[PDB]
């Protein structure tokens, strides 16, 4: 709700975070081609998805900031730091779906995966990265918040990057890793590689550029928002089998990649030996009746009835952290990021 | 020389510089796994090269700050800040591997050609990148050129990224791209993939920790590091078809990827319409006779003989531009890295 009377005003701004990106170098006409092929990231990559996470930085900021004190200025400083958090999210899902061999994104083909694009890609999503520090330093460099600001995302850089490690070592292509899908390791995994960025940066962001930067209050908020976190990346994990492709925007790649899901961690809870085995025969392999084999244990053993009954529990779960951990913040804060996801 | 005596000191604290990285987590058990592929990946890619770059920061360091204020938490920083670059450097060399499809980088074969890596190196490279911001704040957050170090290490990624970006746009497989090839063309991309960054940002790191910080003595110094690191890149070209493969650990690929090479554009200015056409149906495709014809050219072109010239030339205007540009710095500092390159 908040948030759909935020979004087109968001979107909209999209036009001057690629003008100012594209400005800023008019001094210099040898990097022309350059420029143009970074709009050209820019407009395949940071467009044609949700937005949330830049969202919340807004909608955070709104609530968290007294509104005498939301001049223009500081507006557009709050959604220029949204839309940081967007290309953020950017350069992990182009350099991602190349290592997930990914062939959809957003409703079109991924980025690496259109002609005349490839392992260029890698590059293109570098750049990505790049424009966070140019927009930060453009739009927040005479602010107090300004370090905290470039700390946070460097932070969050590092602990999405440490996460996905630990998604990739934990999925070595061709091997049988089943005895490595535990919960334990699937909590970890994801609290690094989903929690921090997804939930704990937007709302961390909105929190120091409202003046609160004190440890406290920021575990408390972590408290709630890694939690969510977690709950997303099992949400990202059932729908990438049993969500609808027109809704997601893309195919599912986890059985094939041999990942450690959440459907599978579950699986492997449930299975009896010959299903077990089943599991061991038909997972982390590219052959598509052995995906559907994957599946069909799955269904068997009633995992989206298991799903539907954790994201209500969660659900509950997160509230009560809310209830516990919400203060001095105002509960609609997380509220509304509860909303969007559940 | 300064180099050699600082050298073995400078690799010796590699090993602090992984213990660091790896101990500042060891209150997390739970990314043990990834903070040990880190390791992994830091001592087979930040180690093995000639560490040019990292020791300049040190050299320039000892050369630019006064004796007195050189204490051993200085020092100390000051190697800190050399293997950021060093990092840097790892960075950019394991993505640029895998988007020039090389086979050998300092006398191994690349990281992503390592059996079980593959483009999972691609989260490694940017693994590199963020352990360069973690040991800024670990090292030197108390310090008041803090920000100014991690502006500029952004700053310098940026622009070597908008280097690679037009090093790719230059270079389409599978294109004729022979009169994309100008000088002028080639004097930008080096600019930006390899003049900033390994000449500007080691001595503008040292630069900024003895507190010289005026625009107009980063401007002067500027002037002539980026004409060395124009001659640099001159040469990492030259030798990548007529280097010896034994002492350049490395084996070159810029035909095979129809590259944008400064041998390529001296050919050009000089081939007959006949030679033209050789190098129009063998330039930028991966059979070795076609490479092979290409090379021939290249010889019967006196390439060599030219370049042989062009490097004296080349050391000469750099040392003018030294004589106009280098006070109020002391001269050492530049004439210790020309002769590290010269
Ligand atoms: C490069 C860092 C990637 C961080 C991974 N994110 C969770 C987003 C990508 C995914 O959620 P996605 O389902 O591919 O969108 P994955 O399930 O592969 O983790
Ligand atoms: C990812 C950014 C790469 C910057 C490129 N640098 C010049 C180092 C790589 C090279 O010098 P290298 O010869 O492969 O070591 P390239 O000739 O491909 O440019
Ligand atoms: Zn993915
Ligand atoms: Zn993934
Ligand atoms: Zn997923
Ligand atoms: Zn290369
Ligand atoms: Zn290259
Ligand atoms: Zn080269």
């Amino acid at each position: 709700d908040v948030y759909a009377q935020e979004k087109q005003d968001f979107v909209q701004h999209f036009s001057q975070i690629v003008r100012v990106l594209t400005e800023d170098e008019m001094g210099h006409p040898e990097i022309g081609d350059a420029i143009a092929r970074l709009k050209e990231v820019l407009e395949y990559n940071a467009i044609g998805g949700k937005y949330n996470r830049g969202l919340t930085v807004v909608v955070a900021f709104r609530e968290l900031v007294e509104p005498r004190k939301q001049d223009a200025d500081s507006l557009q400083r709050a959604w220029t730091v949204g839309w940081c958090v967007e290309l953020l999210q950017a350069f992990f899902l182009v350099a991602d779906d190349i290592m997930d061999s990914s062939l959809t994104r957003r409703g079109q083909i991924c980025w690496y995966q259109k002609p005349g694009v490839g392992l260029d890609a890698i590059n293109d999503a570098n750049l990505l990265e790049a424009c966070i520090y140019r927009l930060l330093k453009l739009y927040c460099r005479e602010q107090p918040y300004y370090l905290n600001l470039i700390e946070l995302f460097l932070q969050s850089s590092y602990q999405t990057e440490i996460g996905q490690t630990l998604d990739l070592l934990t999925a070595p292509q061709g091997n049988v890793d089943l005895v490595r899908f535990t919960e334990k390791r699937y909590k970890s995994i994801v609290k690094y590689k989903t929690a921090f960025y997804s939930f704990y940066l937007p709302i961390a962001a909105a929190m120091y550029m409202a003046g609160i930067d004190g440890e406290k209050e920021h575990a408390n908020a972590k408290k709630i928002l890694l939690e969510m976190g977690e709950f997303f990346q099992i949400q990202d994990d059932y729908l990438d089998l049993f969500g609808d492709p027109s809704v997601t925007g893309k195919i599912g790649t986890d059985i094939q990649d041999n990942k450690c899901s959440w459907l599978v961690v579950q699986c492997l809870q449930r299975a009896t030996p010959e299903q077990y085995q089943i599991l061991k025969e038909n997972y982390g392999q590219k052959e598509a009746e052995k995906v559907a084999r994957v599946k069909a244990l799955y269904e068997e053993l009633d995992l989206p009835a298991v799903f539907l009954q954790y994201e209500e529990d969660s659900y509950s779960h997160i509230m009560a952290l809310i209830e516990q951990y919400a203060a001095p913040l105002p509960p609609a804060v997380f509220l509304g990021l509860a909303r969007k996801i559940y």
